[PDB]
């Protein structure tokens, strides 16, 4: 079998055991990845803590140059990495190549953002005359060893979104990709290896999170945990973190509030784009439409027609709708579809599943009584919930324990801004679908959608600390 | 008995049960405080979540005006509050009045700092040309309901340091003082009552943390936990917080590194000041001296003479050394004193204890083998540890699991700055004893000394979130 | 005669000559103000440069406390100062009292903003690895002696808007009010006297700007010139300043662009409010309406009716329209009214003048061929210019050499934001009349409307410099 | 003759007249540069104003990409450009190549700094409750057409230091190099031509500043003037600028204050380095030593020995001391040398001049009575002025009308910081010679040394304005 290895302390290492990866669309074996032992995890961490001081001792610009090299390498090999990524997570080929490209972009942005974090000089005289000669020189510092964990839908992108901001500031990294997507995670590891960062600065970990995950997170050598994945695991990590700092990017159930003065055609296209992207396997995605009854029939018919225009098929054919990541996922979605249907929702699209490929389905007349109204499906299923007032829309929206983003389709901005203030979310997009879009922008979620604020600059600030040196001037 | 009441939803409330408070120096009953039931805790929280929206709806300036009123009231009644505080925690009278004064100051500072937190407008064109018409309007928002918990040595000051920054930003408060110091905490509550903040915006909780503490922290109505106290409880809270945000100010074992070119007299006075303040019952306090052998004998003799000049007695007499907060504390300190002595340390001061009053004691020749070298005593005991190199001083320093602050006494600044970079602490004071000093300055601890960065501006930033609204310009 | 005196170096001083002030509405003598000699100007300046070092030596908080005292005094005596201000510049009584109140507010805000200006610590390693041990500690510093000059329509408010930001930062002040409004300027001086600022820190100058103005500005002892007044004098000062820093707030001819989807009633009320405030004697005031022909007739009739509802009379009666500041002004306005009329504009309101009181007049069908379309009148005359496209509105708008503010009345925000980007002005108000409104907001003008950016924070930044101290860490 | 051309609106243009350039060391003709007519100046400006809108319409990243191309090209041709620059201004070859390299660096830094300038969102509720629904979205904007003028000692570097920061923000450029150094200025122009920026965005102007200088500055099409050169011309421009914004980098007479606890050897080397660099033809250069009498003899002898180790000769031989830019300059320096000598100063080095090459000379016993103590020579002549107290050193220092930078050599930092506060300069270097060093650091001068604050970030902020859009949220 094609056995991939972990990058540990400047070397590539296999383990006594391996995990075989298959393509979610065909079942074909892709290769295997190591199933690390806790002793091997200990060595990755011991390696990193050892290398940190010297990494931190480099100049900011030297660290940015290393990262620029990594990004340059990713661009060079984007078709290579993209071909395997496409196969490993059953995501269209072109979009797979786009993930790699977006990764290089965030690595290059974090590299230039990080060498520009400034410190402050504060005056004691601002607080008390007696301390007017006392000044504080405050400068940032790395937290130490950061553990980064990416999800299956963006194993590379959502790894680089953590690695670059961490490294530029002087921290060292321990990266653990998702098992289904670990081969791609190791292909990214190759770029860091070629760029030539000092041994121990960047390392990878592989094994089933359901088996060594608690171990790698509870390990006291870990100073910070940056995670992207399910709410349930985030809750776990939040506790396993203790008083240690963390950044969680969890579930989302983004709602699209459509008022009566919205451009329905523009609204229909955005909802379709955000709802069915990557078969609905996106955290920031319109997962429920709360529309005003008076415009609902018209919006729904447009959405209905558009759903029928989506392509369905294999990743290599760049189909809009591809097979879900695994059988358990497709089964879970089916149960949501069933609960809705059996409960009276109106399926405006055919319910059909072949293997783990579920055709896109539009559900009208969904009520707050159906599971599909609240639970994140992570499949191509979109519920339409008709409301009779903006206040109800807000009520139903905020009712969710999720609060990533939201879209408001209307032409009344001052009103749209008033609504946005009440929406318990991180970002509100006016007349656009939701998105992490433009990584210089803050990215955070409310309630059980996460902890911490991301976006390049915020990530950097979050994974650094401060060192205040106070003295008196004579 | 003089029964104090909790301030809940605009009203003062007693509970079926009470807890009687005594003066640590005389044993005299001071009065009693309610022992709230979990049902009463639920009502405090339900009251606050209900009042939050309307409080958040006020203008920043309106909220600052309320807070300026509270501070003004504290200044007016500073002798009143200070007389009881002095008695409740056996701290000198004048210093007790100073705590109240310092509280008013931080309340007034946080009030003016909070109405000056600005948002940002970001450009999509910074990241990608295609999103050049996309801009992000980012504005801050409260986290919701904040639970504040102060320690016994600063029940008022270290409560106000949490309440003001929280309220100015729109958050609502649930304040729980320490049982020994709860009467004073309710005297501060009186100021918020007189200032007239809306019912539910500010409330207090009382009962033994060892009994209802886990309950008030685990309560899902709580959105943020700001705590000041022991490491053990902080660890607890860190876990009980889940993925919820928290700010912990825990233990410290501040070291004073004395190089060979230090002004020994100036060094001796600072160490004495920071080491014996409030009988060593201060978190930011020189708790261990790591001095260069060649200057050790001279520094120790000065410190020895100065220790003998300290006054010992009752809080009402403004004595330097007053009785420790309680019997268990005095006993714990005595064991530290004993371990050191039996192990060979050189007591340069008489070991004497009367009741819970422990005379100040200087220990020379302390080794890393004695408990006193590592454990936070919270008593008037100072260990002197002689080193033979700056590298050893740093080694022994960083060896502690504590990392609040540190002092470096030397006349070589560039070198002092190089050392400060290696010291695993929050703040490094050059030629001054450690201190939270000047609240506009950041205040944080490394390792097990805490989580989060305080100081007025940082507190505010920490207890707020962000709301990003993205739209496109045509 | 009631002879007012200048506050010079802690003392009040008369001059050999005086200038008698009369009430613009009745002609009644108000008192007299000194007509300083250049030698007296030299002493004010010598006094200030002498006092600066010690003022700069105070703590920020000490300087903010002085300013808070001044504001508190202004609030106490607001009816007193307002009664004379109302009489000196023929402005309604209540609005006069409001000027004083607004002054206290900006003095208090600048006081709290100034003790919060922070410095920076920069890394050489951001630019070059070789300089990675080199850090820069950058801290702000006063420019020195600032000369402040207020206009007749806001002699107190627009003096305090310069004095407070200057003083908080450590600068010393030389204040020169307008001759017509100098008595009120000296009443403000009284507040600084009572607050007890050190001798020389704050002083006043009086005499006709047309006679000693060039002298006080060209004086080399002056380090910065902050001026509010006419464009012609601003141009002058710009040149007399040399390479010295200045801040000019000059003329304005604010346009109100009314698109076809505007709420005409809300638009009509805002235009009326901003156009006729203080008889049109305001810099930030809608001075020309560029409306879409299709909605023009309707908007004009509303505006016509509202103009007729305005009150006309004496300041003491709080009339909307009061007598203009002087005869030359009323004559100038009349000529504008005449040029328009003789040229064919449609006067929808009666042309009437009594003394120097000019009734409000609305002119429809104004063309770019009439003086009234371009020249700032500073009288109750409003021209309506009908356009046929948004592009023409922008063309005609930007055609003016003035660029203070602008209002856009429309319900299309993305479009409104696109237009705002093309308008050559400082601030663009959407669905509101123009205004300096909320002093924490930036206030600046484009083209010949000024130099520099104001608003509290910006004023402070503008009247301070930086001191960079660079050293290497070993 | 080799006739260079100006880059105007995407094309290279000669003029009817030309100016022949010769090498200051050999007299050899280097080529010729156009002597533009005012009509040609008008076309350069008309071209730029025409191209600005579309340049401003590009995305920030697109503009940074153009600039990165220019820098990359400069690096590629650094030996080429450096060979001619070395010959045109008689500066060593390797240092000439270093100027080009440093230019690319500042162009690349400004490019990444500029796409990271953020805007702000301000709340009306911070100032008044009534405006709590009113928010201000403040975004930066270019000033328009910027006129950049570099000096002869850094025609390329100090051109790029103005061009890049200007362009990245959306401004267009009109660049005018010094006549002696115009050929090199046009070689830089070639890089902007090859990078392919749109026609009109970047253009050059050539002709004698003494003949067309006033014209190009007074031209109303110019929105901002960024100049580096003599104080006399800066004064001129300051006036010709009117109320228009400008940035002036003028003369300097940097002093090196040497206290009694300084490391004399380290001090001697720095003074030599900063004083004799480029034959003393540097603005930021130790131009006068104010040393404590007790350490003066020792410091002077060290400096004396080192001066004798400096190399003297031709630029191509990379000599330390090369021929001065021109005859008038050498004559001027000679007069300073003469005034000092005839007045009693002690020349510790031989006074010798061949052609325009003046050997380095050290003058001890200089007094405040000699011209050399105050006037900027721009030649290899260093005066030593012995003082008897730190207070006198400060007095004599601040006595100069110059205030660029200063060095303080001492081991007492708190004291050094106190002195730095009193020194009327832009930057104070502790134990290092003065320097513009590390372009991310602020660079400004006090008194007659300039106007405005430079350093990448500050340059960008200085050549941009703000556009505030205010609306209310419903
Ligand atoms: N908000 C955002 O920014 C964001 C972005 C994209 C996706 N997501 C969310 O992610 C979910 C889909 O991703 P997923 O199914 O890959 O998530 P998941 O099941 O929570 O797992 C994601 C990652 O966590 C690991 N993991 C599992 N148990 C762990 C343990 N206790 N300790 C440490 N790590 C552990 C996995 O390793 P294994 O693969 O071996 O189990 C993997 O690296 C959705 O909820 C979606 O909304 C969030
Ligand atoms: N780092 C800093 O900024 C800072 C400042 C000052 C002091 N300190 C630290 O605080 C300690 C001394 O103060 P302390 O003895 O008051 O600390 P503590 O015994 O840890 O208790 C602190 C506070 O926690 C409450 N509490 C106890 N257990 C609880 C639990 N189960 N869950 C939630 N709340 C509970 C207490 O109420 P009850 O009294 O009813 O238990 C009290 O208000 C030292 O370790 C010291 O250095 C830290
Ligand atoms: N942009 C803004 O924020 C702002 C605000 C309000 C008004 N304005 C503008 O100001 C004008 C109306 O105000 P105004 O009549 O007070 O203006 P002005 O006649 O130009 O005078 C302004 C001030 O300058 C003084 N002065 C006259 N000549 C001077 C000189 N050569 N040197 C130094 N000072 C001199 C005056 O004292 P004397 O009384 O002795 O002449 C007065 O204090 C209008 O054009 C208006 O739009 C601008």
């Amino acid at each position: 079998t094609k056995q991939y290895k972990n990058y540990v302390n400047g070397e590539w290492k296999l383990s006594e055991n391996e995990i075989k990866i298959y393509e979610p669309a065909s079942g074909a074996e892709l290769g295997s990845v190591p199933a690390m032992s806790t002793e091997e995890v200990d060595y990755v961490y011991a390696s990193a803590k050892k290398a940190q001081p010297a990494w931190r001792a480099l100049s900011y610009i030297e660290r940015a140059a290393y990262l620029h090299k990594v990004a340059d390498i990713l661009m060079r090999d984007k078709e290579k990495i993209g071909a395997i990524l496409s196969k490993e997570v059953a995501k269209g080929y072109k979009s797979a190549v786009s993930e790699v490209v977006r990764t290089a972009e965030i690595i290059n942005y974090a590299a230039e953002e990080g060498l520009r974090m400034e410190g402050e000089v504060l005056e004691g005289g601002s607080f008390e005359a007696a301390s007017k000669k006392k000044i504080a020189v405050v400068r940032r510092e790395p937290v130490g060893l950061v553990l980064a964990i990416s999800p299956f839908n963006y194993p590379v992108n959502l790894a680089g979104s953590k690695i670059a901001p961490a490294l530029i500031a002087g921290n060292v990294i321990a990266f653990k990709p998702p098992t289904q997507g670990s081969i791609s995670g190791l292909l990214l590891a190759e770029a860091f290896a070629e760029a030539g960062l000092p041994a121990g600065v960047f390392n990878t970990i592989t094994g089933r999170g359901s088996e060594i995950g608690d171990y790698i997170v509870e390990h006291q050598a870990v100073n910070f945990i940056n995670f992207t994945g399910s709410t349930g695991i985030g809750e776990r990590i939040g506790k396993m973190a203790g008083m240690r700092p963390i950044m969680l990017e969890l579930g989302g159930k983004d709602s699209a509030i459509v008022l009566e003065d919205a451009d329905l055609e523009l609204t229909a296209k955005n909802i379709i784009a955000g709802a069915f992207g990557y078969s609905g396997q996106r955290c920031t995605a319109v997962k429920r439409v709360l529309v005003m009854e008076s415009v609902a029939d018209e919006l729904v018919e447009k959405i209905r027609e558009k759903v029928l225009a989506l392509t369905i098929g294999n990743p290599e054919d760049d189909a809009d709708i591809t097979p879900l990541i695994d059988t358990k996922s497709a089964d879970y979605v089916e149960g949501l579809i069933n609960d809705a249907n059996d409960k009276g929702a109106t399926a405006l699209t055919e319910i059909k599943r072949e293997g783990n490929l579920i055709c896109p389905i539009l559900f009208d007349k969904v009520t707050t009584d159906m599971r599909l109204a609240w639970e994140e499906p992570f499949g191509p299923v979109l519920p339409i919930i008709r409301v009779t007032s903006v206040e109800e829309a807000i009520e139903i929206s905020n009712k969710s324990e999720y609060g990533l983003q939201a879209s408001i389709f209307t032409n009344d901005f001052p009103r749209a801004f008033g609504i946005a203030e009440q929406l318990e979310v991180g970002t509100v997009h006016i007349n656009n679908k939701t998105q992490r879009g433009t990584d210089n922008f803050p990215f955070l979620g409310a309630k059980k959608s996460g902890a911490g604020i991301q976006g390049v600059k915020y990530s950097i600030e979050a994974m650094t600390t401060v060192k205040s040196v106070v003295f008196d001037i004579k």
